[PDB]
């Protein structure tokens, strides 16, 4: 195997004195011996406080050349780091430090996450990140010290996962596994080795996109990371010209933000070494992904991916953003819902997506065997996601197997709902949910909430709903008007918690 | 890790009714899950006939979509392929399959190569190839067999290579070694996953290129591979046109051939679809590199690689094809010629080039300790090759270590004079080599041949060196003519047998 450390090490053998990160906003520069030596250093010190190899390490930080360069330095050591979303709620940051045994956690957050996890009943040295390193200038003392043996199946970094139940299941990602979440950006979205490679760090560094596709992928094909520490659409354009960005990969909302933006300042910013433009599309309204392909330069690549098994499905220059392909490294299936892995559906029956659990899988939930084992299944993962098999022999992705509604026989997919009555004037946010009912089974209902100053009528809707697309069984079979909607820290939509909402 | 087998067992599932094998001369066309099922058959057929994994087997034969089929089932099975080049002398062939302890070999060359075997006292079960696999249409027996466990360290393939000493060492490539084989590819030379992949079969199955950086990456990336059996430089560029063929990797006499063609055979045939054109051009002349630039589509994408340790570097757009700068999986030194692997040049000096022995590398000679121990040493492979480090921070190969001369302090690479040598007016081939000498160390001198003919002399040779960018310590001393150069079955000059008949 390549580990994420030998895939970087390699690379600062090839290009020592080439641009490896990059905080343009800040003037911070530092090539890929700079960079290394950084990490060596922070590593070294680390364990000069007597941090071994294994030991796990919550890192709780916004994106940051200092927040790579501590990330890297915990995993040059030895130390396995947990990557934790900064906008979670200072409990629940708290609980899942407690609940995966960490020896330290890397905080750069306000005082309030240090003071909750202090008094936790933890027991995880609270490290402040600019203790350690601050503007790549590292603090360091003791000796260089050991490289650590590293095994194939041997936890490496783990990243956290928003499941149904409640608190962020930790997916255990080990060592063999970086190679391909790094590859699968030259094999699917066209990256290649080279010190042209300039590339946007618009994903932050708790996602494993942000982490593997972006961060180490920029660094291990020796090219140059350049680090954003907040997004706004202009600023992110003018990096594009200013740094001379080869690729970005970014969500739905950026690109909404940022396209839109590429029309406001039009030919004003040159965009043509922008090659490669990627995402995560299966949630993107096909309204977003016309104006994508209008209003932005390079290569539009479609990519369907989990935390769990990094990239299962893709497509080349979309047309909708719901159907994709298996690429390089990955075997795909869909079975009857709540069936066996080998009950393949008849090819136009709705199933759920599972593909295959080799190199790039993760080896289960930290102190989770019961979740573990109803997605680690006789050597396929479950992705929870409803598909198809579509006429041009690919995959069209439906919505998720917790959202899905069934409305006497008929399955029925909220999120396709919701992008109808997204477009119907008025309307700025829409959830739909299936309530309980002895009749129809499942009753279909849209949770809408009116533009500033708007009133929304469910007559009007349904009207709007009358006129659309949507087979008659799929229309709502009731409207809640709401002033918004229940949602978590970051930054989602309960549907557990509406539904109650919705009754008493 | 990702196996050969288990990379186009993956690609058969993503895309079974993709073209995977094409003959179109022979109007053969095999789809990705008929080749499987076809591989699949051939390997129960060989294990219904006692054949065991692990074991070793041979394969001589052309290029041909029966040896493809023959090779792949073999290892689907679970034995080890050998394959070794059909050129090679019949008693070679012979000694080969008895120094490896073979137990069958599969053959599809003249009698006299299967009467050398058989009489050799070998124990080696001869396999005609028409036997196993005739037209793509299998002969077979039993039921379905089963698919062995893999461990990243066991013999996969074997595959030859042509020391210095004198029969060709079996160099045995590991199953981890697969994935960066192939991948390469991708990193340095820019394919993509996709069934856009139309790649033309012009390298020999027996040469490492011609079977994962071509054969495999074809079907890997679930494109198609294009069979060629015999090499013709404008039959080439018709399959070009006719197949939408999208790279090509070749040597630098077909790519002199090609190009030579494609002036010939003008705007008649259409090569756009042509993106890559790839080969090994350290031993390129700039003339041919040049017409390559002038007179072929495409990305030119120079490679170096060894047998060994698959590649090791590379350069987009080339100017020259000495230059070239380590790519993707690589890690390379240049160190002092004869001495430890940690002793790196001043920078500026000659030395060996090395490079780190990681997935990609070979795991030893069969039965040669002692060559592997003069091959890997302390993570490192020894290329044999001389190397420097250029101004612009790029590695300039100059020649073979065995094949340096050293007359009075100054190193001296016979490959640059030939070069310079083979320009002059009349020259039809030359090979300079060093003579024994004891004032000057060793004497210069250059063995030519005259085109058809012509008559030349050394006084004017002499004359022309003088007038060429030769330094003057360079210049041969002494100038042999002859009517041919000895050079063995496949198809190189005897730089051993030349010096000795150069003396009496
Ligand atoms: O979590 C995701 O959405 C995700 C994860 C991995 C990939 Cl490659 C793409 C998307
Ligand atoms: O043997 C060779 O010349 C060779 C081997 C491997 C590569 Cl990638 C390139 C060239």
């Amino acid at each position: 195997m390549q580990t994420v450390n030998e895939m970087l090490r390699r690379a600062a053998t090839r290009a020592p004195d080439h641009c490896a990160l990059a905080v343009p906003a800040r003037g911070l520069r530092l090539t890929h011996a700079e960079l290394r030596a950084r990490v060596e250093a922070v590593a070294a010190r680390l364990h000069a406080d007597g941090l071994r190899p294994q030991q796990r390490v919550a890192v709780v930080a916004p994106n940051s050349a200092d927040v790579v360069i501590a990330i890297l330095a915990l995993h040059r050591l030895g130390a396995v780091p947990a990557l934790l979303n900064p906008r979670l709620k200072s409990a629940e940051l708290a609980e899942l430090i407690k609940r995966g045994e960490m020896t330290a956690a890397v905080i750069a957050v306000g005082r309030q996450v240090a003071d909750a996890i202090f008094q936790s009943g933890s027991g995880a040295r609270i490290i402040f990140l600019g203790d350690l390193v601050r503007d790549g200038e590292p603090y360091s003392y003791g000796p260089p010290i050991e490289d650590p043996q590293r095994e194939p199946a041997q936890p490496a970094f783990i990243f956290y996962t928003s499941g149904t139940t409640g608190l962020p299941k930790a997916a255990i990602i080990p060592q063999r596994a970086a190679e391909s979440r790094v590859l699968f950006m030259s094999t699917q979205v066209g990256l290649r080795h080279g010190r042209h490679n300039v590339v946007l760090g618009l994903m932050p560094l708790y996602h494993v996109v942000g982490f593997f596709a972006v961060l180490v992928a920029a660094l291990a094909l020796d090219g140059t990371y350049v680090v954003v520490e907040e997004f706004r659409p202009v600023d992110a354009l003018q990096l594009v010209q200013q740094e001379q960005v080869t690729s970005l990969f970014a969500t739905p909302t950026h690109l909404d933000a940022l396209a839109a933006a590429a029309a406001h300042a039009g030919s004003s910013l040159k965009l043509d070494s922008l090659r490669h433009v990627t995402f995560a599309g299966a949630t993107m309204p096909d309204a977003v992904l016309e104006t994508v392909h209008q209003h932005l330069p390079g290569e539009k690549v479609n990519i369907y991916g989990t935390t769990e098994a990094m990239n299962s499905l893709y497509m080349r220059q979309p047309k909708t953003g719901t159907e994709m392909a298996p690429g390089f490294f990955s075997e795909v299936r869909i079975v009857r819902i709540g069936g066996g892995v080998d009950e393949i559906v008849a090819n136009g029956e709705e199933g759920e997506l599972i593909v295959a659990a080799s190199d790039s899988a993760f080896v289960g939930y930290l102190n989770q065997p019961q979740a573990t084992a109803e997605k680690l299944q006789d050597g396929w993962y479950r992705t929870s996601d409803v598909a198809v098999w579509t006429p041009e022999g690919t995959v069209r992705i439906l919505g998720r197997v917790p959202d899905m509604i069934i409305s006497g026989g008929e399955n029925i997919h909220p999120s396709e709902i919701e992008r109808v009555l997204g477009t119907a004037p008025g309307v700025t946010e829409v959830v739909v949910i299936g309530l309980a009912d002895q009749r129809w089974g499942q009753s279909v209902t849209a949770c809408v909430v009116p533009r500033l100053g708007e009133t929304l009528s469910a007559d009007a809707l349904d009207t709007f709903c009358r006129s659309s697309e949507l087979a008659d069984f799929k229309r709502p079979k009731r409207y809640f008007i709401l002033d918004q909607l229940p949602k978590n820290a970051l930054n989602k939509v309960l549907r557990r918690q509406l539904v109650q909402q919705v009754s008493s």
